[PDB]
């Protein structure tokens, strides 16, 4: 049936028909909701479940059909020939190759279908870099440097994705071992504490084990660890002139710069899997720009990340002896003012959570009008601070899984057998 | 379904194992292909009247509850258990319904709270004062019971959780109902120029009261009268004695001008429009009360755009740059309002809990329920507070949501279904 979602602030009701198109499971049942589970088995893509000639043609036919519907040429001569072309290819090689137009369409729609992404108003503005001719980690490094340079654009960030060769037998995977192209190292200290980003302690140790000489500072850009065609991964240093960073300062608190905080301008996720028409692209780094709260709330103030609230609140001379003084909430706002101010002062693209969630509501309205719906995961869409003063808090959302999609996959060091 | 389901806390790495979901009794709204986790009222969280429960539907619902009760008192399979089952079955046969024992009523009410997946306050669930008002026959009698509840629960600011339970639904034409959404709430008045005075959330109910004969003072914080329906009769208006309504004027520890905003709020949140379901019986009037978490007032009541909507005025008094959203002037004022709310309640010695303490307690409660009960149903969308979400521990806590009985359920507004005499 048609499903209605209401905004409880504006009373707008939208009617969802698009969910009728989905075939992937969510993890919920009629009797249990798993809406807050970060990784049900239905959002991940193991190298176990790579398809076969059997399973592959229906998935391919589904995608070709939706592509030719999207260009208003359903059933055309070009459509019929492409289905026959793809069928013969799967039959004689156990796989098939996307056309360039199909690859671009599939990457844009994987973003459009990402129910956890608040930035999807931009979905049709995506630069797609076809790297399917790559064969070595040196080639991967070259493609990644070009991506970083293009997407950074001297601070005027541009969304981009680079797509490396698809999975074949699961023993010749292309993988970026980094979770993002640009990230900071973390180091376990003798006294038991952590230097740098605690989230990256394990990956940092693998780089050190592979020969990386760590500077052992608080914000050391990690090297790239690149695996091509299932071989052992190889280390590379991104040229530093390509790595745009912002020193964080505060418009009012002159002492804030003395905290020594910085962050990088370019968020570039490199560990997800792109699925298009049954094909699995296990290396597909994609980049956009930051929403301020990603840095100011989560990276800086998560207890398991840089965890700076206590230091900031002390410089603010807040009463920290009782929770009900809301000293953490006060420091949190000031930290997020500093992040936005610093990026804006340096002319590095960033969006605040008020502007981003407002754009997302507009996007939802666009999608319901032209597409009949928009899958959206409230748990991820609502920002991690000031939730109910953003309009998405009051927006009912339906979450469902459409393909093409981005999926999580296992960390390669848990599956890879080395030299 | 699998026997064991695991939830992870992504901050602490603690993994918990849920087996209680196997006892889930009714639907969530989700399917295998869609998640409705952010829908506020899926039809499965509601209860419509006229249909009532039939004889055949009622026995298994009653047996399931009676079994659960005798299991909890470590008397499962006992002589008393089997005799109670026989007594209930015979009542349902001769009268099409049955009456709960006092002990069963208390157990059922406490467990409806324990099972309320959207409540962050459930560490308190076993400390609930249950007032049995099933002997009530008139709206005047309902008023008396409600006044006693308010006085007991308020306790001069040392608030005590309580519930008052009126007679259960029979044929659906004799329902007891409190037409108010909460026992204490402020009126809202639509003005000819489109503005609203008082609380915009309550305009519809305010107009009903005025139509029923309430003379409104037409101020910003007017306590609404009680509109009470006994035995399916037309509802009747009563004024709550003002000495029973504890209120807190809102001031700020630093900003001396904050008191000049003229804000106040009431101390006792007392939901009065939900339905309590125990063993297939439906208690359509069951007002229950606890105490506030501060964000309920400081974030939602005061700062929702469709409520009192005070962010702009507060931000002006703070001399904030209000031209760009990226100055975060809304976020800065929001914190200061919530500091004021907690400071004022604590200064007046009226029970309140901040969102840091409440969520920390809920995590401890959840862990204990997993260890001793096999699980704890929780709705993340409602449990995470409406400000500073990720600096509270519940943001990082995976949760499983499922529906256990006894339960609290929403029900349609009575003015939409009531047959006027
Ligand atoms: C253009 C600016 C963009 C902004 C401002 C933005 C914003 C965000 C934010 C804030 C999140 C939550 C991240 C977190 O909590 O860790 C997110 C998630 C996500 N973004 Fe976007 N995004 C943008 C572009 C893109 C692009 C270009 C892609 C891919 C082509 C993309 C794909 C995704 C996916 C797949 C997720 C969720 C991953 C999951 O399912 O768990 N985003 N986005
Ligand atoms: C003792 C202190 C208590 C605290 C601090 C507390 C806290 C809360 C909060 C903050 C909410 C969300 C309210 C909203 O956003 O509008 C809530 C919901 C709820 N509370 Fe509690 N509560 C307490 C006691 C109780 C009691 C005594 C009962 C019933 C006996 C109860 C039953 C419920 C239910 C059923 C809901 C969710 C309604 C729904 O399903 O939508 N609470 N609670
Ligand atoms: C701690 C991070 N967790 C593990 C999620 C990692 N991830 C998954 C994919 C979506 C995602 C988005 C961001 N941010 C962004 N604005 C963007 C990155 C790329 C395009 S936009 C940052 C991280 C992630
Ligand atoms: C705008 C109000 N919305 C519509 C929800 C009303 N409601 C539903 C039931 C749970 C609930 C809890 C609170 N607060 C509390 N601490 C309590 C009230 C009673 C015991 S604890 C306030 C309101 C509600
Ligand atoms: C347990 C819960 O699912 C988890 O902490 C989620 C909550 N919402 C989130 N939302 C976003 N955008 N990013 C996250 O990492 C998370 N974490
Ligand atoms: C659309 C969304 O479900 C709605 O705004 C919810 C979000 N979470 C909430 N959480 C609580 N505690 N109370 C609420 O009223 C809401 N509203
Ligand atoms: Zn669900």
């Amino acid at each position: 049936r048609f499903l209605k979602v209401k905004n409880w602030e504006t009373e707008v009701v939208l009617t969802d028909t698009l969910h009728l198109k989905s075939t992937l499971e969510t993890g919920c049942t009629e009797y249990i909701c798993m809406g807050s589970i970060m990784h049900p088995s239905q959002h991940a893509r193991r190298p176990e479940d790579v398809a076969t000639k059997d399973q592959l043609f229906p998935l391919a036919k589904e995608f070709i059909d939706q592509y030719y519907s999207s260009i208003k040429r359903f059933g055309s001569k070009a459509h019929m020939e492409r289905l026959e072309e793809v069928n013969k290819e799967i039959d004689t090689t156990s796989t098939y190759q996307l056309k360039d137009t199909e690859l671009i369409y599939g990457a844009k729609h994987a973003w459009r279908n990402a129910s956890r992404c608040v930035g999807r108003i931009q979905w049709s503005k995506l630069q797609v870099f076809d790297a399917r001719d790559c064969t070595t980690a040196h080639g991967m490094f070259n493609y990644i440097c070009n991506h970083v340079k293009y997407a950074t654009n001297k601070g005027n960030l541009r969304s981009a994705i680079t797509i490396f060769p698809q999975r074949t037998d699961g023993k010749h995977d292309f993988r970026v071992w980094n979770s993002q192209l640009i990230r900071y190292a973390g180091y376990k200290q003798p006294d038991g504490s952590t230097l740098g980003d605690p989230a990256n302690v394990q990956f940092t140790e693998i780089c050190i084990q592979q020969g990386w000489k760590p500077p052992r500072g608080r914000f050391d850009v990690l090297p790239l660890l690149l695996q091509a065609n299932g071989n052992d991964p190889e280390l590379f240093q991104i040229p530093p002139e390509l790595v745009l960073e912002v020193p964080i300062r505060h418009p009012k608190f002159e002492w804030f710069k003395d905290l020594g905080l910085k962050w990088y301008g370019l968020p570039a996720v490199s560990n997800m899997l792109l699925e298009i028409g049954g094909l699995e692209f296990s290396a597909c780094p994609f980049s956009g720009w930051y929403m301020g709260t990603e840095i100011g709330v989560r990276d800086y103030c998560d207890n398991s990340r840089y965890n700076i609230l206590e230091e900031v609140a002390k410089k603010m001379n807040l009463d920290m002896r009782k929770t009900s003084s809301l000293w953490k909430d006060q420091a949190l706002v000031e930290i997020n003012i500093a992040v936005l101010y610093s990026f804006q002062s340096d002319k590095v693209t960033i969006v605040d959570h008020h502007s981003a969630t407002e754009s997302f509501i507009k996007h939802m309205e666009n999608e319901y009008r032209c597409r009949g719906g928009c899958p959206a995961d409230w748990v991820w869409i609502v920002p991690p601070m000031s939730g109910s003063i953003t309009p998405v808090f009051h927006q009912e959302m339906l979450n469902y899984r459409l393909t093409p999609s981005f999926e999580y996959q296992p960390d390669p060091w848990n599956t890879h057998v080395w030299k």
